[PDB]
């Protein structure tokens, strides 16, 4: 069949037929107009019926011969008499509106359906979600229109109700009264739940218009809405999304459909409304408006397992407005006054004349409802009476089932209700259980509920208490919420590839995952002894800083809004944020370094930049607090975070905006002085205290409060404890600035050498410098070395693809080999002793040291990289050399489309030869830079210096290279001219930031290294190895200035949201859009205190009586 | 004074003062509309 | 997914289909700078033959681009192919290549020296001026790429808005 | 003049990426050289015998559903807007 429903559900075909009245209307002939009449007591004429058993019967008479003995005649029941059958109309309806061609999904059942088909029918194949609430409106019908407010009201108010709450509104479907104010409901609130919202009306097959168009088995059958002019029969409204078309008899019998909504109200309170809440999922009723059944069916639920309650809206109707009256001059939970009964009676006597009889059988079901009061509710349209009837359905599913506040904030916690909770159920008086409020915390963070886990900390809910070992593991192994799918692609990266079924994560393998998202020496509070042995033998299972194991939680399990909420909550603000921008950033790249249908990396990188910025404007708000605490603030060891630092992490990440920043600039700048201030010295007296050792001793250091927020080596802080001499000069050769100038001292001595060697003779033997020269380049090497050992991650292969990744290292290891190949050659070589350069051998290595000293030029421009100006330009030249190749190599193509015809023009008789490549290249590159061979052009002429040339077509190269110079000169060279003056700006600011990023690597290699330059440096290696086999900077504090820079801590991170608040509010987006929203109210105000007092001069002519 | 900052939180302010009081000009035109029926007595 | 499927799926790739034919066009200059700037003989050398080859069968390519194309009015077709701007440089390399082979094999050899024949003089000045058209149209290949495509279309955008400052 | 030639440029540019890319879905598999056999085989199989894209019945239907879906969010979003 193709269909689930035609297996499943039926019809109903009133397979048999009866006699009407019996009356044949008039018209004599009785036996024909008898087909032409008789409505069966189905409901339509024997025509009408077409059945298989009652198609070949009216032949002879019908169904029945004869008269069929009265009694009889009352047999017919559609269960004997009426057939199921396959369905014949399921389909997708369409309206005919503005713009919206409204869709639905009819299906046609038979009443007998077991309640279980249909619940999965609106599941599994309309592909509905459960709900979370259920709005059965019941009401009359054709009820004209509301008064406008009272239709605003109860038109903004169930939209927001069932919006929130995923609801669906249960309905009647007839576009009269209910469903025909549900439907207008819905259009004057549409749009922003129109996908959200779905409304079933569960309508019968009887009075329904254009019934035979619907049938029809799986279409998209059409629809209209032009009201047929002449009919009582009723049209299904625009705006329902679902219908469920029951079928029994005929059109007519518009009580067949009631016990089927009834099943799906039942079905619904059956299943748990979440798959970590045990509640069922509720079911409130909705009157406005009613009738005259209406007030008993509002009876029977309030007498069922459970009472599902009722909302009325008075003030629209008849029998909301009775049912309002008469349970709102109740006794508390039960009878009336002095008897009451002649005002009621009348009162339901006027809406509906009943008399006595039975306007008494009324009271009794009017009574039994108000004696249930506390399971009614009322909204009371025009006095404010709990803020559209949102809050009051919503609030009615609360206060009516005398339930645990347990279970009612579970409620609003599976609605996302805050304000129904913080409102309603933390109102004063509430009395809870010892740990129920943290069952909701754990029920809040695995949901996502950040709203809700703001509420139930404000309250009283302790994350020290709350938060254990085998609760947040659990929280790891959850599915019900928004999770990281490659939070388990890394716990698989780490346990060697093997995951089991079930494997139940462990906190130990998330350690093992924070050390591997934070890279280097990280070591994670999991992953220690200390916690391998509380953990496998199981206030200790407590942890100290709970909210530091969640920001890392929310943030492996991608879950920003709540990471962007436990970061403001707890200390240690701006470590957090760094440590967050490292775990995003690792899982980023780990992302795009993997297979997956959703690369989720610009989401994670977006999410490590967001806290990077986090981290920056926090520094940002600590230096411009005090300067000298904010540099503190960088360098202080966290002791949470594996005795990093938070300048550290930033480094980790690449987080150049935080390394850029003024305040780590400046305190880079006091770690290059050392314990000298070079604020009251000079640059020639350091050069001069280098060359001149005396002259140490008559230049100004830095006392030890001047060095406090610096961090310092052992050794160096052992001597601020006491300046003495020894001291002193200890306190300027182990200065950064120092070992700098004291190197570049060797270095350019080291040129003027080498420069010297390569311009003069070389010997058979190497001079003296050239002994000096290779001392260096050996020693030099010897130092490379020993920073690759001595670098960070203890995996040989790590410290060796970082130190491979800058440039000039590169250069050093090409510059250093290249250099004692030469040497290998040059003093490895028989000398001729005829004259030297007979030896090719001897030749080859001095031409490596010709070109190995380019090398060494170009490493001065590292040098000449550490001022603040000229730096940035040495990085700017790189990242445009890379950006000008595509300029460059059209270039290069122009050259080849010139040198090409020129070199056959001019030379035709040539065999093949290397000199080819040469002179289709050689002279169209000299062109560029000026050289027009003037007197090579038009080698006819006279003035020519290549005469032999002239021959056949040699006139076309002069046109040749016109061409040629304008592409290259006035095309190609200018546009690159503008290409540099329109990329200027941007590759400067670029390469500033590169250059103050690159300022920490470069300034915290000058504390490592030795305190001798390259030559003598080796006395420094020795030295340092023999205390090896005998035998960074660190801010020390002592316990009291550790507190004083908590509370700077603090008090930074209080003012920096505190005036991101100020800044916001104090805006004129936020003063126009409050003061748009307030002259709103005021206007409803105004016109309803000119409303009033248009009821108060009224009141001058009625006094006046 | 004759700027659109200055023009916005100048009126923003007062609107809230405004608000203030009609809720309160509301209030009391709420306890005036009682006193309909009672003086009716 | 099976191996003369995977095959199929590998040449039937229009990024295999580029580079499958840069190498041969790539290799095409290689081998027609080669005959451009060494002695050209009385009968062409294998180079080029292969080199006539290839910008034969680069015709008969084009003529099919051209039926194979759309709007069945061959003057429509027509009138789309000749407005890219390589594509009359196509026109203009082939037609003069051919000339060019029709002077240069066409040219009764001289045997004292060759560039006595003043046909095979113009068949060879026409090879070494055609082969400008096929160095430019390695822009067309290097247009390919995201950063320098742009480039290209622009230079020729500039030499249009540079016009009037030339001719003063 | 750059600035806005090097617009023009990178939108002329990605706009020929069309006629370019879809040229190599109807050339032979073989170069110049090589091509005159994807040729004759190509007129052999035309005296003896472009790219579309498949949907099943109801990846269309969920394809229309996601058109319809991003007109209201179109429409919706502008006036949220203004
Ligand atoms: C970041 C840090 C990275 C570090 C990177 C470091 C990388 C270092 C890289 C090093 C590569 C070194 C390559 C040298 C090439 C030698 C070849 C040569 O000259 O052969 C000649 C000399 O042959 C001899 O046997 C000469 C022996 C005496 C001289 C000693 C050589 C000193 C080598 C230096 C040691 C360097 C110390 C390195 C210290 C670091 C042969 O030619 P011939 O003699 O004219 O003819 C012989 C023919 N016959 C036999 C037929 C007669
Ligand atoms: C990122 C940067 C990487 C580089 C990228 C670019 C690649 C650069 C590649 C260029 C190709 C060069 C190939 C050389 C050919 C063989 C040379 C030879 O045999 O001997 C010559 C080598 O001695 C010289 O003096 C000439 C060396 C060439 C200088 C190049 C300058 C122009 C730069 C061009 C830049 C534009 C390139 C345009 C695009 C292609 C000497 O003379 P000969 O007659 O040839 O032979 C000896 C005979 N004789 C003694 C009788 C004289
Ligand atoms: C603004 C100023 C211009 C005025 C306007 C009027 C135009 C005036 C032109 C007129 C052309 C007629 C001149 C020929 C003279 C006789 C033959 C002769 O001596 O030939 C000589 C060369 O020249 C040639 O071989 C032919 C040159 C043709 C190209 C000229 C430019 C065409 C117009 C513009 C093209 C631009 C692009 C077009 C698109 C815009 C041979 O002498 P040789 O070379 O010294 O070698 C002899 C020695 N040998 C025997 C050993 C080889
Ligand atoms: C998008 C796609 C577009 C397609 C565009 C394609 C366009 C193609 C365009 C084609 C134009 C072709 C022009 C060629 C010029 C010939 C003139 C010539 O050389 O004459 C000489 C040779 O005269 C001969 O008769 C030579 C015969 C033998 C050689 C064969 C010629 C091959 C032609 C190639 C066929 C090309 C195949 C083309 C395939 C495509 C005469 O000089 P002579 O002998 O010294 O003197 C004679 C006078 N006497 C008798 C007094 C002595
Ligand atoms: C590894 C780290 C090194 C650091 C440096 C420590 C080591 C440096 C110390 C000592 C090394 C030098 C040893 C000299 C031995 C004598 C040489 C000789 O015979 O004569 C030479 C003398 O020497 C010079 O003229 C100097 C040669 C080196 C050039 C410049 C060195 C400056 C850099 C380093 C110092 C400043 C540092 C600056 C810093 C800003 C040349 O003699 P002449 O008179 O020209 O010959 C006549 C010519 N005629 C034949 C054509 C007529
Ligand atoms: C790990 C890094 C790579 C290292 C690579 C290995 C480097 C070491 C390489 C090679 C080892 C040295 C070979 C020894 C020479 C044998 C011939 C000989 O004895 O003498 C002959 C030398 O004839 C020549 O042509 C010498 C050319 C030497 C330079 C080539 C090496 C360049 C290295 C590239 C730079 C790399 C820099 C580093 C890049 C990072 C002739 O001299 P003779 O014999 O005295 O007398 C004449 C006799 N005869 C005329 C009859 C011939
Ligand atoms: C026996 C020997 C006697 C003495 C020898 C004397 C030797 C003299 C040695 C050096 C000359 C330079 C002296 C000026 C120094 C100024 C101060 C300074 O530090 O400025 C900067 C230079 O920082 C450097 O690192 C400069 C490195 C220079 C080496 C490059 C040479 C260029 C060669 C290529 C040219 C070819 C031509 C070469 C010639 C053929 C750094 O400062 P900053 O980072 O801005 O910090 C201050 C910031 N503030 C202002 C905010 C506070
Ligand atoms: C003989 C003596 C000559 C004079 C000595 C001169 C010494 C040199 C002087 C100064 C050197 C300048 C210092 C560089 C600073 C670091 C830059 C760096 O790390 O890499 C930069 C790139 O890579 C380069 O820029 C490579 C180095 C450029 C040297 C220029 C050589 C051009 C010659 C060849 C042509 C010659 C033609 C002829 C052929 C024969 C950084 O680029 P980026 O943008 O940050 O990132 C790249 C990634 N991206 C592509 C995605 C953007
Ligand atoms: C149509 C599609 C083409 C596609 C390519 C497939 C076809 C290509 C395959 C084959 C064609 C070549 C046939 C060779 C026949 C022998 C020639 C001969 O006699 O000697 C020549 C040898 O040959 C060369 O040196 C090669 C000549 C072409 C240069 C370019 C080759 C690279 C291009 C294509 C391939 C690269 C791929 C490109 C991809 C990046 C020269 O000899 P010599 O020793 O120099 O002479 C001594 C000189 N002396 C006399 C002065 C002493
Ligand atoms: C459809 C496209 C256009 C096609 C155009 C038609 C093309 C074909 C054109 C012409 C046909 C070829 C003519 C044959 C030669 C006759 C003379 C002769 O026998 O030889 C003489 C040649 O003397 C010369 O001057 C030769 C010059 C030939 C080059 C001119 C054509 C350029 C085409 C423009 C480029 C167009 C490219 C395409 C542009 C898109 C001399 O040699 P000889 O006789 O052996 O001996 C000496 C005798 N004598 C000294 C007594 C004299
Ligand atoms: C037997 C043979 C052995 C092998 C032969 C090997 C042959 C080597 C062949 C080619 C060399 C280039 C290799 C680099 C390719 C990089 C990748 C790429 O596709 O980049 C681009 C190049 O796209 C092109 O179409 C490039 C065309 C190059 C041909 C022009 C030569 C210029 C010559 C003039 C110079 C004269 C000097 C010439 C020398 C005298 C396209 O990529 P994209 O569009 O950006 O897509 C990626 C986008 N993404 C980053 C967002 C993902
Ligand atoms: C021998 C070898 C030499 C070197 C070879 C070099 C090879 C060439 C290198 C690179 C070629 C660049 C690729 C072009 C890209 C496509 C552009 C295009 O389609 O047309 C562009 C225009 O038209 C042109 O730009 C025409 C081509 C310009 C070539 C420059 C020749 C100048 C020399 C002559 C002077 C020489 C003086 C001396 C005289 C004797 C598009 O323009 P547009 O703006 O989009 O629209 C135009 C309409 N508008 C006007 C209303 C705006």
């Amino acid at each position: 069949q193709k269909s689930w429903i035609e297996s499943t559900l039926t019809k109903r075909e009133c397979v048999y037929i009866i006699p009407s009245s019996k009356d044949p209307h008039r018209c004599l002939p009785g036996c024909q107009i008898c087909q032409q009449l008789v409505r069966c007591f189905c409901g339509r004429l024997v025509k009408q019926h077409a059945c298989f058993t009652a198609s070949l019967a009216m032949k002879y008479s019908d169904v029945k011969l004869g008269e069929h003995f009265n009694q009889a005649i009352e047999e017919w029941s559609v269960e004997k008499h009426t057939e199921q059958s396959p369905t014949d109309a399921y389909g997708v309806i369409n309206f005919q509106g503005g713009s919206h061609s409204y869709r639905a999904k009819y299906v046609r059942l038979s009443y007998d359906t077991k309640p279980e088909i249909i619940l999965q029918l609106l599941l599994k194949e309309w592909q509905m979600e459960l709900p979370k609430l259920v709005i059965s409106v019941h009401g009359g019908m054709q009820k004209f229109e509301l008064h406008p407010r009272i239709k605003q009201l109860l038109g903004k108010g169930l939209i927001k109700a069932a919006v929130t709450t995923g609801a669906w509104i249960l309905t009647g479907g007839v576009n009269t009264g209910v469903a025909k104010h549900v439907g207008d409901a819905l259009k004057e609130h549409a749009s922003r739940s129109s996908r959200k919202i779905c409304t079933i009306g569960i309508a019968p097959w009887g009075v329904i218009e254009n019934r035979n168009d619907l049938v029809g088995r799986d279409v998209v059958a059409p629809y209209q809405t032009l009201l047929n002019p002449l009919s009582k029969l009723n049209v299904l409204n625009n705006l329902h999304s679902h219908f469920i078309l029951v079928d029994d008899g005929t059109v007519g019998k518009y009580g067949a459909e009631v016990r089927l909504r009834r099943e799906l109200e039942k079905t619904i309170n059956q299943q748990r409304i979440h798959a970590r809440i045990g509640q069922g999922v509720p079911v409130v009723a909705l009157i406005f408006e009613g009738g005259p059944n209406v007030i008993l069916t509002v009876l029977e639920y309030l007498q069922e397992s459970p009472p599902v309650p009722v909302v009325v809206c008075e003030g629209t109707g008849r029998a909301a407005d009775l049912l309002a009256y008469i349970h709102k001059q109740t006794e508390e939970g039960g009878n009336l006054p002095d008897a009451a009964e002649p005002d009621i009676i009348s009162t339901i006597k006027k809406t509906f004349n009943f008399g006595q009889s039975e306007a008494v059988h009324l009271f009794q079901t009017m009574m039994e409802c108000m004696k249930k009061k506390e399971l009614i509710t009322v909204f009371h349209i025009g006095s404010e009476d709990h803020q559209d009837i949102d809050v009051a359905i919503l609030t009615a599913l609360l206060k009516g089932t005398n339930a645990s506040a347990f279970d009612q904030l579970i409620l609003t916690l599976a609605w996302d209700r805050v304000d129904i909770a913080k409102n309603h159920v933390f109102v004063y008086g509430q009395q809870w259980l010892v740990g129920s409020l943290e069952q909701a915390m754990l029920d809040a963070l695995v949901m996502d509920r950040v709203s809700f886990v703001k509420l139930l900390i404000e309250n009283g809910v302790s994350m020290h208490k709350f938060l254990t070992i085998p609760r947040l593991e659990e929280l790891y192994n959850t599915k019900q919420g928004p999770t990281n799918p490659m939070l388990f692609h890394l716990i698989r990266d780490v346990k060697q590839g093997n995951l089991p079924p079930g494997y139940k994560i462990t906190l130990i393998d998330i350690g093992l995952v924070i050390e591997y998202l934070m890279g280097g020496t990280y070591r994670c509070t999991y992953t220690r002894k200390r916690f391998r042995l509380i953990y496998n033998s199981l206030e200790t299972k407590r942890f100290p800083y709970p909210l530091n194991e969640l920001l890392i939680w929310a943030c492996l399990m991608k879950r920003q809004v709540m990471a962007r909420f436990l970061w403001q909550h707890g200390e240690e603000s701006m470590a957090k944020a760094l440590v967050a921008c490292k775990i995003y950033r690792s899982m980023a790249y780990e992302a795009k370094q993997s297979d997956l249908v959703d690369d989720t990396s610009e989401e994670l990188k977006q999410y490590s930049n967001d806290f990077g910025q986090l981290a920056v404007e926090l520094l940002e708000q600590s230096f411009r607090q005090d300067e000298t605490m904010a540099m503190k603030l960088l360098t202080y060891e966290l002791k949470n975070w594996s005795n990093s630092t938070c300048l550290k992490l930033a480094v980790s990440s690449r987080l150049r905006p935080f390394v850029a920043h003024t305040c780590t600039q400046m305190l880079l700048s006091d770690m290059w002085m050392g314990r000298l201030n070079m604020r009251k010295n000079s640059w020639y007296k350091v050069i001069l205290s280098i060359l001149v050792p005396p002259a140490i001793l008559m230049l100004e250091y830095k006392t030890k409060a001047e060095m406090s927020h610096i961090p310092q080596s052992q050794d160096a802080h052992q001597m601020t404890m006491e300046l003495p001499i020894t001291r002193k000069f200890y306190a300027f050769y182990h200065a950064p600035i120092v070992k700098f100038w004291f190197n570049t001292l060797a270095y350019l001595g080291f040129l003027m050498l080498y420069t010297f060697v390569v311009l003069v003779k070389m010997e058979q033997l190497p001079s003296v410098q050239e002994w000096i020269v290779i001392a260096y380049i050996f020693t030099y090497a010897i130092e490379k070395v020993r920073e690759v050992f001595m670098s960070e991650a203890g995996k040989i292969s790590q410290k060796i693809k970082v130190w491979f990744s800058d440039y000039f290292n590169v250069s050093d290891t090409i510059a250093i080999i290249s250099f004692f190949v030469g040497f290998g050659l040059r003093f490895g070589a028989k000398w001729n002793y005829i004259n030297a350069y007979d030896n090719h051998v001897f030749v080859a290595g001095r031409l490596i040291y010709c070109l190995n000293i380019i090398f060494w030029y170009v490493r001065l421009l590292d040098f000449l990289a550490v001022n603040q100006q000229a730096g940035p330009y040495v990085m700017m030249i790189g990242k445009m050399v890379a950006n000008m190749f595509y300029i460059v190599v059209i270039m290069a193509l122009v050259l080849l489309s010139f040198g090409v015809p020129r070199k056959a023009i001019l030379y035709p008789h040539e065999e093949p030869s290397w000199s080819l490549a040469k002179d289709i290249v050689f002279h169209p590159y000299w062109m560029i830079f000026g050289e027009v061979y003037a007197y090579e052009i038009d080698v006819c002429a006279n003035d020519s210096t290549l005469p032999t040339i002239c021959g056949p077509g040699t006139w076309l190269t002069p046109f040749l290279q016109a061409v040629y110079l304008f592409v290259q000169y006035i095309i190609m060279v200018n546009l690159l001219i503008a290409f540099f003056n329109n990329v200027y700006l941007q590759v400067k600011a670029i390469s500033n930031i590169v250059w103050k990023y690159q300022r920490y690597h470069f300034i915290m290699a000058y504390h490592e290294k030795p305190v001798l330059p390259p030559p003598l440096i080796i006395l420094s290696h020795i030295v340092s190895l023999f205390c090896c086999v005998c035998k960074g900077p660190k801010l020390f504090l002592t316990e009291e200035d550790q507190k004083k820079l908590h509370d700077f801590e603090e008090q930074c991170v209080e003012m920096y949201f505190d005036e991101k608040d100020d800044k916001f509010n104090s805006g004129s987006e936020e003063r126009i859009r409050v003061t748009f929203e307030r002259v709103e109210q005021m206007s409803i105000q105004i016109k309803e205190v000119g409303d009033r007092v248009n009821y108060i001069k009224r009141s001058l002519q009625s006094l006046d009586s």
